[PDB]
């Protein structure tokens, strides 16, 4: 299974960025569900009670899409991850550098879902404006953010980061509890990752993922104290050799 150290020395996030989230022509099957990531994500955070004044994003990586909606519902919203050229290219996009990604098509398209009440510069901004801090996390450590103080959290958002860093299921469990000790009680989880696959690729750098199916994501969200109150499965893949996921799932947890 793939290393910390692993994602250290052969992550590539311009790389990643290009292949999965440039939402154009090519990678027709990412397209497909990076729409329906966007879906859900507006129906969690627009159209329900997933509200409150601080969002904490666990395994950002180098991406914001899963922030787009969550900014119409959160005040402060801090971004982590393992991984530093991750946050660095995350922060060429915040401080608006030349050379940032092109994020354009994909906040064109929440404003889409949004009603159109906001146009794509006006969105930048207000992303922009909540996100607080950009911070070194590990999922594997008791004190994920480090043990830096901060306020308990009013979510705590993580898409397609558990997978990757688990190795097994106890590992998987052990990184949920581990979550939870920055997040409120009532608090809101919210997590997206891939169901049934065992790696995924950036161009030739192949990356393990733990292959889970919907219930087993279920019940080990639930053993760990959660009430879920949304569950969703995305019956999308991704493109043949880029990973052997079949579909992918969205929740929404509730901390006792
Ligand atoms: N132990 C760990 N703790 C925190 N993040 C980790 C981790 N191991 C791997 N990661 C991060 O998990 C991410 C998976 S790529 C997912 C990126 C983004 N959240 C998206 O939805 O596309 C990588 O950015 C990697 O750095
Ligand atoms: C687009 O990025 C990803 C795709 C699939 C993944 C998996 N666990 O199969 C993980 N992942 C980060």
């Amino acid at each position: 299974f793939t290393s910390k150290d692993t994602y250290l020395s052969h992550f590539n996030p311009r790389d990643y960025l290009e292949k999965y989230y440039s939402f154009g022509s090519r990678h027709c099957a990412e397209n497909e569900i990076l729409r329906h990531l966007l879906k859900n994500l507006f129906k969690i955070f627009c159209l329900g009670a997933v509200k409150g004044e601080l969002l904490i994003d666990i395994g950002s990586g180098p991406t914001i899409y899963q922030l787009l909606s969550a900014c119409e519902s959160f005040t402060e919203i801090i971004v982590s991850d393992y991984t530093d050229q991750n946050l660095w290219e995350l922060q060429k996009w915040l401080k608006k550098e030349p050379g940032a990604f092109d994020w354009s098509p994909v906040v064109t398209y929440v404003c889409d879902l949004e009603g159109n009440r906001m146009k794509g510069p006006e969105k930048e901004e207000k992303l922009r404006r909540a996100i607080k801090q950009v911070l070194k996390c590990d999922v594997t450590q008791s004190q994920p953010l480090g043990g830096v103080s901060l306020p308990p959290a009013d979510c705590l958002l993580s898409t397609l980061c558990l997978d990757a860093a688990c190795p097994d299921l106890p590992a998987y469990r052990t990184a949920l509890r581990n979550l939870g000790s920055l997040l409120k009680p009532g608090g809101f989880l919210v997590m997206v990752d891939a169901l049934k696959s065992s790696y995924y690729m950036i161009g030739e750098q192949k990356f393990s993922s733990l292959p889970l199916g919907w219930e087993t994501v279920r019940d080990a969200v639930e053993e760990a104290g959660y009430t879920i109150e949304q569950f969703e499965v995305i019956s999308q893949n991704y493109s043949s050799t880029t990973s052997n996921n079949e579909g992918l799932f969205s929740l929404v947890g509730r901390k006792p």
